[PDB]
């Protein structure tokens, strides 16, 4: 595939990863409450990753939204999905159910350190990710595992 990949965060109020502080993440390594940050009005950011075992550079449209979809060719191009733990989430994408979706593309859902992950949540096929509420230190970890974590599934869903 050699259209740019897609990763999709919409949000809901209790995201702790959306479009608005999802550049700081993965590119600073720095976390920041969201509602703390510019919002950004058209739900798109644009994030350019060099990976060690990719040739090329790949960018990535990171969209909390699903307006671009308008051939359903743009779902294959779909390489991640964020969830915020409302099975709703899925009701308008191509692959609607949990089940499918998440057999076919990697599903992360991120939560703090000490909250429960919602029963349905915990069944689903997607990554559980902590992050600490008050110490920020490990963060570089989870930022460098999460890039990791989604190098692999690209050279699985063949990128080159």
């Amino acid at each position: 595939p050699r259209k740019d990949p897609i990763i999709l965060i919409p949000s809901a109020a209790s995201s702790i990863l959306t479009v608005a502080n999802i550049k700081q993440f993965l590119l600073e390594s720095k976390y920041v409450n969201p509602r703390n940050l510019p919002s950004v009005p058209n739900g798109l950011v644009n994030i350019e990753k060099n990976f060690e075992r990719i040739s090329r550079p790949i960018r990535f449209i990171i969209v909390d939204n699903t307006r671009m979809f308008t051939k359903p060719e743009y779902w294959d191009r779909v390489v991640a999905i964020f969830t915020t733990g409302h099975t709703w989430q899925f009701n308008n994408y191509q692959w609607n159910s949990p089940q499918e979706l998440f057999q076919r593309c990697k599903g992360y859902y991120f939560h703090f350190a000490g909250d429960s992950v919602p029963q349905h949540v915990q069944q689903w096929n997607v990554e559980k990710v902590e992050l600490d509420k008050n110490k920020r230190f490990k963060d570089v970890e989870v930022v460098r595992y999460f890039w990791h974590s989604l190098e692999k599934e690209l050279i699985s869903r063949g990128y080159r």
